[PDB]
């Protein structure tokens, strides 16, 4: 089908997505950048989507945490997002496209601007948020391993699928954790979507690098790198360990995953046979930038081992001095 513009799609439904698409990448991404905006946007997917529980209620994907702002960002586990939402619901108003379907379509779009990326299935059709979604149901850096676990299964998510979808904090920065210190990676590469993240998460702490006593955060092993309390214990807890060790150095394997387990994310609370596929439209990613390694003044001798069936994978380490990374801009 042939959209007004001349550009080209399957089902000609999609071609609303081609003037949002250029709008988001011009006056949300900066010209198409992987920085801040993609990063809290593609976060905001995860917070709207996770509001859903078979129990508890909430309507998942469904654009809630825009629609009832006021509700959802006095969450305290919604900390911080307030940003992103305003900085998102002039173009929602604007544009011909529901809440749910523009958070979703953004952190795709926003995951394809990043060197590494994976194009994520996007479905258009969702329709308006009915109600706000309820509390305890975003996890926080704090809650145990069981904790988090169970209530992504709750929400649909197998244990391997929370390890897949934490490769978003390969291209992610924490600014509430440490409030002393915004902008602060979870890996030295948040601008490029690689398994550094796996990697680095892997290595023993050695430094808090703001504040020596913040609540979610443990030490980390790079000034200018924080390492979240859950992250820190899923890569050592039995039940997630040998799956986070499998995405170091495997860069396929984390596109396909994180490609998969987003679409169903996007999709909690919504039926896809009532939706239309669009997903043909999310841009091409640039290619993977570097290689993975240890982080400079680094060895194997510096990782912590938790995969009880598979040793952690020998990579390579970058030459010169130790380093600092540097915060997100
Ligand atoms: C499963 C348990 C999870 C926990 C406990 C957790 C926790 C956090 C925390 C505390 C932050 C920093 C917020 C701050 O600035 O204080 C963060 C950032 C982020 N999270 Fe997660 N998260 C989880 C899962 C996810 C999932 C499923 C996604 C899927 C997209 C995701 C995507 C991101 C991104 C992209 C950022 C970076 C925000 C930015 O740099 O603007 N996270 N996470
Ligand atoms: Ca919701
Ligand atoms: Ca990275």
């Amino acid at each position: 089908a042939t959209c007004a513009d001349g550009r080209t799609t399957a089902n000609a439904a999609c071609c609303v997505l081609f003037p949002i698409l250029d709008d988001i990448q011009e006056n949300l991404f900066d010209g198409a950048q992987c920085g801040e905006e993609v990063h809290e946007s593609l976060r905001l997917t995860f917070h709207d989507a996770i509001g859903f529980s078979p129990t508890l209620g909430g309507g998942g994907a469904d654009g809630s945490i825009i629609t009832f702002d006021t509700i959802e960002t006095n969450f305290p586990a919604n900390a911080g997002i307030d940003e992103i939402v305003s900085a998102q619901k002039p173009f929602v108003a604007k544009h011909n496209i529901s809440a749910g379907d523009f958070i979703q379509f953004a952190g795709a779009v926003g995951v394809s601007n990043c060197p590494g990326g994976v194009r994520i299935p996007f479905f258009l059709g969702r329709p308006d948020a009915v109600a706000a979604s309820p509390d305890h149901l975003v996890p926080e850096p704090f809650d145990s391993v069981d904790t988090i676990l169970a209530r992504m299964g709750d929400a649909g998510f197998s244990a391997v699928e929370v390890v897949w979808l934490l490769a978003s904090h390969s291209i992610a920065a924490a600014d509430k954790v440490d409030p002393s210190i915004p902008g602060t990676p979870f890996d030295s590469t948040p601008g490029v979507f690689d398994s550094q993240f796996f990697i680095e998460t892997q290595l023993k702490g050695r430094l808090f690098p703001g504040t020596p006593d913040n609540k979610g955060e443990v030490q980390s092993p790079l000034q200018g790198e924080i390492r979240l309390q859950s992250d820190h214990l899923l890569a050592r807890d039995p039940q997630t360990a040998c799956e986070w060790q499998s995405m170091v150095n495997n860069q396929p394997k984390i596109q396909n995953r994180f490609a998969g387990t987003m679409s169903k994310m996007a999709l909690l609370g919504q039926d896809k046979s009532k939706l239309i596929d669009c997903s043909d439209i999310i841009p091409t990613p640039p290619a993977l930038v570097g290689a993975a390694h240890l982080p400079a003044g680094f060895s194997l001798s510096d990782v912590e081992q938790a995969c009880a069936e598979t040793p952690f994978p020998a990579l390579t380490a970058d030459p010169g001095p130790v380093t600092s990374v540097p915060p997100v801009p």
